[PDB]
């Protein structure tokens, strides 16, 4: 519709758009930007091909014609800078079109794709024998209702879990040379862990940071990251979220160790750890290290619109039962042992010593220490199930993506994800940090951070 | 959001809205517009009220940005002529921002407004006991698929209709000294009513008349006209189809009651109707008129967004049986009388003059009447049908329709009204008009179009 066809004024945009980041001086930049702007204002007037049978007045007509409105609002942003002579910034406000751009000639000049598989020219985001159709960002198994849902839950615990693990961090450091003594400050870096993987989680909440770590520069999903052009924000996301959680769960299994070797103190002064605390370091961070860098060997880092994180294994179930299920596994079965190792030896204590436990100092923080360890053992249990869930479930869910996916193309999907199942696995993940954080929340503490306000008046 | 609330920006735009339409110089209104332009992009830098939940980048808000798009283009239109120092039409432009303003509004700032109900301040357009909402214009059981469905079958039907009984009317003005005789001429008078009913069918094909035609002026629909501030189009519209359809239902009684008794000529030269003419226009122009004036009268005229006509009994089924079901139902023992006595009488003179069907230019227009009036009695026929299941089932879509409205602040509809029944019995009232229209359809319309081109030369 209009002087030019849909098609042929946005191939005016996309020339004219590749003319000023080529170009010289701001006569041919303001030359670009003047002409594309009458385009764009000439493709408003168009209907796009599948949009004959829509009302003009229809929310779809209304949109594709706000395309423009926001181009040429653009166009002009960069036009006042073209007139303004700054060419350099001009080719940078021009820059910002190409998200606009991106977004509409998929959306109305969609060609052979249909929703959720979206219009691509990178064949390495193409779907099945599909050319030219990617699957689009946005997890089509998921209501915007429900992906909104997911967020603001993720906000609150995220946000939680952050702030409580931040506080534990701030109290410690604020009396490190008295809290730095094992096996108390195990509890600081089962902190450090949980804010790390608390930002990482909360990433998604940065305007616009959320497409820019889940999807592809074409607007279809991150799948085998890390892949070529791409930017790192996917893997960043991944590494930040994946390494701080494994750490997290090591210096788990080292504070159950802990708590079953400083049985061996019997309320006496002696230091049963001294020498020890080497290898706490060695295990607790070189072993999630090696998974990470072995995940982005394999290539397996996939995003999700709904988590708004990249992780592991979310397209290759496979994946995600060999890096997530088996470490969380393993660190249950370690963790499990020394605890059922502790209480072995609280019995055995309370048989060979009755009136052991006779009050507080040391036997104080034994036991909040064993009761911290059996706390996130069971958080631990939780998200190891949901995960399995996940795990042997996932290949239907496959199935019925792909049922779905080919049918689009009534029209509905059997089977997909529980969204309880993974809120049940984020409180559980989140709440092993809340309820580890709350170590700190002691009388000593008020003390603390007493004395600190003290020093900073 | 912004500087200013979406509330105040919206109510500043309204206050210079009716400072314009009150203005005396441009400099007001200028200032007016320049003002309204400003509030329009703050309001679009805010969030609507129940859109805290949805993102920025959603067609929602993205939606709602764009009404400001529009405003601000239409303030702009207005703002050009105001700095043109054309007061008179600065105020004739400021008066179609109505429009966008009442319709976004509406939507973004619903107040205790759920759809399908509208947010309206005209206490006429208010629904049961909610102060305030009033049901919106767009049928709400019925998806924008299913309406853009409709309009395609109305349009094809009433295009087809339209050019046919407009061609029969030509063909037979084109040879009036000759056609105008009994009992062919009543076919001209039939297709003239289905032509008329056609234009008043496909009125709502022309930019925007169909809200204009089925909308109140506060987007609610169409109920219980004629109706105070309210526009004549809907009454129009009902007008124009119902006495023409009405009218065209009783010439078709005419043509009936004419083939009984066009059999008195018996091949012979006697024009047995010759001064029975007078009453055929009497009664068919008469009798329609006495309904429609009854109809306005109880005000009983509602419109419809599927359909895209106003009509009787829309909303109450009660006058839709006794303004519909009973003159078609009526049309139908009166015709079927006439038609049976016509058989009567065939079988009555084979009997009594075999052979006087013998071959031809009376005797040939005979049964060709005959086969008209028995062609038309059967589309009658399932008319009357179609009418009747809306009828005896009307009361229950109802009742659904209330049972979806007030559950609607999932949430489905049970049973509503058939597309394929209305389809139906549009296909029988187009198609009575389309087999009329081919009575013109011989050898001899041909000569009449020879004789009507060389008289063009
Ligand atoms: C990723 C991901 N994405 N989604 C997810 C979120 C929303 C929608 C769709 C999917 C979920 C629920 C997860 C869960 N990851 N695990 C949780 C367990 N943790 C180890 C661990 C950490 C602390 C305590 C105990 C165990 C590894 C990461
Ligand atoms: C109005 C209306 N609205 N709708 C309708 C259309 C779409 C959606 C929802 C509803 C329909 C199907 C109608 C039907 N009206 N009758 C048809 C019969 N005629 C008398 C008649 C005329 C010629 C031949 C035989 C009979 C009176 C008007
Ligand atoms: C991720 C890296 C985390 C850095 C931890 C540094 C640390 O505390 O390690 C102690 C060292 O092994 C001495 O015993
Ligand atoms: C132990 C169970 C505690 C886990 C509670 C989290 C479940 C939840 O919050 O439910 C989400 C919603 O009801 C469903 O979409
Ligand atoms: C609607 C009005 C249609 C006007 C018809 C005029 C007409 O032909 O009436 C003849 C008159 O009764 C002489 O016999
Ligand atoms: C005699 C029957 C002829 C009537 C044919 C009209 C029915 C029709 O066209 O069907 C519409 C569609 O299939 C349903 O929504
Ligand atoms: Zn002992
Ligand atoms: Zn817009
Ligand atoms: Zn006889």
């Amino acid at each position: 519709g209009g002087t030019a066809d849909l098609e042929d004024n946005w191939e005016t945009l996309n020339d004219n758009l590749k003319v000023i980041e080529k170009a010289d001086n701001a006569a041919q930049v303001k030359d670009a930007l003047t002409k594309m702007r009458a385009a764009a204002l000439d493709a408003q007037k168009a209907t796009p091909p599948k949009l004959e049978d829509k009302s003009p007045d229809s929310p779809e007509m209304k949109d594709f014609r706000h395309g423009f409105d926001i181009l040429v609002g653009q166009i002009d942003d960069a036009l006042k800078l073209a007139n303004e002579g700054k060419v350099k910034e001009a080719q940078a406000a021009a820059e910002q079109l190409k998200t606009t751009r991106n977004a509409y000639i998929q959306k109305y000049l969609s060609g052979q794709c249909e929703v959720p598989l979206v219009r691509t020219d990178n064949p390495k985001s193409w779907y099945e024998d599909v050319e030219g159709c990617g699957i689009q960002c946005q997890n089509p198994l998921f209501t915007e209702a429900e992906h909104q849902d997911m967020h603001s839950y993720i906000a609150a615990f995220g946000a939680v879990t952050g702030l409580c693990t931040l506080f534990t961090l701030a109290t410690f450091v604020a009396d490190w040379r008295n809290s730095n003594r094992y096996p108390a400050v195990i509890l600081f870096y089962v902190n450090a862990c949980f804010f790390v993987g608390s930002i990482g989680w909360l990433a998604q909440f940065m305007d616009g940071a959320r497409r820019e770590i889940v999807c592809r520069a074409d607007g279809t999903m991150r799948l085998g990251e890390p892949t070529s052009n791409e930017t790192l924000s996917c893997v960043i996301i991944f590494v930040i979220v994946y390494y701080a959680l494994m750490a997290g769960v090591v210096w788990f299994v080292v504070l159950t160790y802990a708590w079953h070797t400083s049985f061996k103190a019997l309320g006496t002064t002696y230091q049963p750890l001294s020498g020890k605390t080497s290898y706490f370091h060695l295990l607790t961070w070189s072993l999630p290290f090696v998974l990470t860098v072995a995940i982005l060997a394999v290539a397996q880092v996939d995003g999700d619109s709904v988590s708004g994180i990249c992780f592991v294994g979310y397209k290759n179930y496979r994946y995600r039962a060999g890096f997530v299920l088996a470490p969380i596994g393993l660190v249950l079965i370690v963790g499990g042992y020394f605890l059922i190792r502790g209480v072995m030896t609280l019995f055995s204590i309370k048989s060979n010593h009755p009136g052991l436990l006779s009050e507080s100092k040391i036997n104080e923080t034994m036991l909040r220490l064993g009761i911290f360890g059996f706390l996130a053992f069971g958080f631990v249990l939780i998200t190891f199930s949901c995960h399995f869930y996940d795990f042997f479930n996932q290949a239907e869910w496959e199935r019925s993506f792909r049922d779905y996916v080919l049918c689009q193309a009534d029209c509905e999907i059997k089977n997909r994800p529980s969204l309880l199942v993974e809120k049940i696995n984020l409180f559980a993940m989140f709440g092993t940090g809340i309820a580890m954080s709350t170590w700190v929340w002691t009388k000593a503490t008020l003390l603390i951070w007493r004395r600190t306000w003290c020093r900073l008046t």
